[PDB]
C-alpha cells in the first residue's frame, strides 16, 4: 500500500550521461552506442545565440574541439552532423553499457522519469509529466542541458526528452531525442513563454482510482455522469476534454475498483465545482495530473522494471 | 528554478539488489561484497508467525536452505548469521558492481530515496521521510521486503533503511542496515501500531525558505515571534517543537534571504492560524515536510 510519485530506476540511463564540452560551453549528453547526442546549443557562443545559424555555425568546426568526457575517461571525437535541435558526435568508442534503447515522442499527460544531470555527473531523478502547453514543471539549476527524460518497457529504455532551456516563467522546455522540440519554441535567446497550461484529466481520474485502491474513498458520491456534460464543465475550469479513448484506458481500473468511469467523473466534477471541503485525497490538498493511467496500474497492481 | 521532489540516482543500488529465497519465503535482498542482507522474517513459515525465535529458527536452518538469484546467477551461500532483524549471509561471491557503501542511522526528519524492489528486481525510487513516529509513508507491495532506503555522497551510497512490514495504517516499518528497527516495532505479527505523526516542522520553515529562493512570496508577513510562542502554537497544531538546533541548522537559509529565523517561524505561525486563502506555495496547497535544509540547499541556487 502507499502511493508516492515513482520514477524508473534510472540505472540504465546513468551509464549513458557523458559531459559534453564546446568551446567554454558545458553541458552533458547521452551515449548510446559509437555517438554522443546533445543540445546543438553546446557550439553556441553568446556572441551568436539571440538569432543564430546553427548549421552555419555548425559546419565551420572541428573534431577536436568536441570534448566528450566519460568520466575522466576522454573520447576521440571522429564526426558531427546536425538532426534539428540535436546535435550528434561520432565517438570512437562503442558504449559497453548502453541498454536496450529508443527513442520515442510522447503525447501531452503522458509521464517520463527525468535524470538531471551536471556536468556529466548523474545528480538526481524524478517524474514528471509532459504538459498540455508542450512545457514540463521540472527542477533545473544551470547546466542541467543534456538531462534526458526517459521510461522503462521491460529491459528498453525509451528515450523521450532532452533538456534545452526554461522559460522566464521558470518551467522547462526541450526535444525529443531527435531535435523536434517539444511545443512552440526554439533553442535560443527571446521572450518566450506557451499557451496557458491545463489539467490532464485522464491523470486526475487515474489518481482518483489510486485513492479508492488506497481506502480513500471519501470522494465517492453516488451519481453518474455523460462525457458531453463533462467535458462541458471541464472547459470551464482549464480542465483538458476527456475523450472516448481517454475512457478505455481507465476500464481496468474501474472493474478492479468495481466503480466505473463517468462515475467517477462525477465525483471529478463534483469536486471541481464545491472544492474538497478541507479535506485531503491521498494527502494532496489539490488533485494529481501527473500520474497516467497506466502509472497507477504500475504502482497499485504493478510490475518491475529491473 | 522549478523545485521538485527528487530521489538519487538508484543505480549504484540496483547493481545490489538479489532475491533470497528461504523454503518458500522469497523477498529482496542487499548484495555487498560476499555478504547478502535481508530481513530475517525469510527464516519464517506460517506457524512462526506471530512469537518466532529466530535464534531457534536460525540454528533451525543450514546453506542449502538459502536460494539466492542475482539475475541469472544462483549464488552459493556458504554461511549465515544474524545481527539484530536482519539476516547475513556468506555467499562464494562478491558483487562486483558493490558500491562505496556505509551503514547510517537517521533520525525523524531525515529524507532518504528508496529503491523499491520485488523479486530482486527493482522497479521505481521515490523520497522518503523518517516521520517523528519513526514510520514512513511508503509506497511498498507483497514482496517489498528488503528493498532499501538510502542517500548518496559524492559517489558513496548511505545505506539507512531496510523495509521490513507494513502498519495496519498502511505506513511501513523497517530497521537500519545493523538490523535494529526505527520505532518501537518488532518483526512480528503481533498487531501493532504507531504513535500519532507529526509535521516536521524545521523541514516546514526549510521548505518555505526554498519557497522565497524560488521567488515565491504570497505568505510573509512584517511579525516576529519568540521560539516559545511559536512552539506553544505550532503544538497546537500537531506540529513538532523547533529546538535551538532546528533554528541553527536553519541558519544559512536565513542568510540566503535576509529572513531571520524567527521572523520565518512568524511567517509560518500566521500560515497555520488562517490556511492558504487559495493560494499555493511552491505549486502545494499543503505545507511540505519532505524536504531538509539539506536538501534545500542542494537543490536550490548559490
Ligand atoms: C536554471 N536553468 C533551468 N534550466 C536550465 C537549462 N539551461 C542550461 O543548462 N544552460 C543554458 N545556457 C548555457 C550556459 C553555459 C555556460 N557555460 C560555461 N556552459 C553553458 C551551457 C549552456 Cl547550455 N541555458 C540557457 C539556454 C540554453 C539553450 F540551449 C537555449 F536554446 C536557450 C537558452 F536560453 C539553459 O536554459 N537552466
Ligand atoms: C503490502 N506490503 C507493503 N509492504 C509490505 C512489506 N511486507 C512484505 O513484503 N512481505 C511480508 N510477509 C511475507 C509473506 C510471504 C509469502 N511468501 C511466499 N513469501 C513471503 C515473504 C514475506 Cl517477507 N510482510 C508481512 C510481514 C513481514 C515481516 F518481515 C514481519 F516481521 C511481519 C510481517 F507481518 C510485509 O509487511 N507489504
Amino acid at each position: 500500500s502507499g502511493f508516492r510519485k515513482m520514477a524508473f530506476p534510472s540505472g540504465k540511463v546513468e551509464g549513458c550521461m557523458v559531459q559534453v564540452t564546446c568551446g567554454t560551453t558545458t553541458l552533458n549528453g547521452l551515449w548510446l552506442d559509437d555517438v554522443v547526442y546533445c543540445p546543438r546549443h553546446v557550439i553556441c557562443t553568446s556572441e551568436d545565440m539571440l538569432n543564430p545559424n546553427y548549421e552555419d555555425l555548425l559546419i565551420r568546426k572541428s573534431n577536436h574541439n568536441f570534448l566528450v568526457q566519460a568520466g575522466n575517461v576522454q573520447l576521440r571525437v571522429i564526426g558531427h552532423s546536425m538532426q534539428n535541435c540535436v546535435l550528434k558526435l561520432k565517438v570512437d568508442t562503442a558504449n559497453p553499457k548502453t541498454p536496450k534503447y529508443k527513442f520515442v515522442r510522447i503525447q501531452p499527460g503522458q509521464t517520463f522519469s527525468v535524470l538531471a544531470c551536471y556536468n556529466g555527473s548523474p545528480s538526481g531523478v524524478y517524474q514528471c509529466a509532459m504538459r498540455p502547453n508542450f512545457t514540463i514543471k521540472g527542477s533545473f539549476l544551470n547546466g542541467s542541458c543534456g538531462s534526458v527524460g526517459f521510461n522503462i518497457d521491460y529491459d528498453c529504455v525509451s528515450f523521450c526528452y532532452m533538456h534545452h532551456m526554461e522559460l522566464p516563467t521558470g518551467v522547462h522546455a526541450g526535444t525529443d531525442l531527435e531535435g523536434n522540440f517539444y511545443g512552440p519554441f526554439v533553442d535560443r535567446q527571446t521572450a518566450q513563454a506557451a499557451g496557458t497550461d491545463t489539467t490532464i484529466t485522464v491523470n486526475v481520474l487515474a489518481w482518483l482510482y489510486a485513492a479508492v485502491i488506497n481506502g480513500d474513498r471519501w470522494f465517492l458520491n453516488r451519481f453518474t455522469t455523460t462525457l458531453n456534460d463533462f467535458n462541458l464543465v471541464a472547459m470551464k475550469y482549464n480542465y483538458e476534454p476527456l475523450t472516448q479513448d481517454h475512457v478505455d484506458i481507465l476500464g481496468p481500473l474501474s472493474a478492479q475498483t468495481g466503480i466505473a468511469v463517468l462515475d467517477m467523473c462525477a465525483s471529478l466534477k463534483e469536486l471541481l465545482q464545491n472544492g474538497m471541503n478541507g479535506r485531503t485525497i491521498l494527502g494532496s490538498a489539490l488533485l494529481e495530473d501527473e500520474f497516467t493511467p497506466f502509472d497507477v496500474v504500475r504502482q497499485c497492481s504493478g510490475v518491475t522494471f529491473q
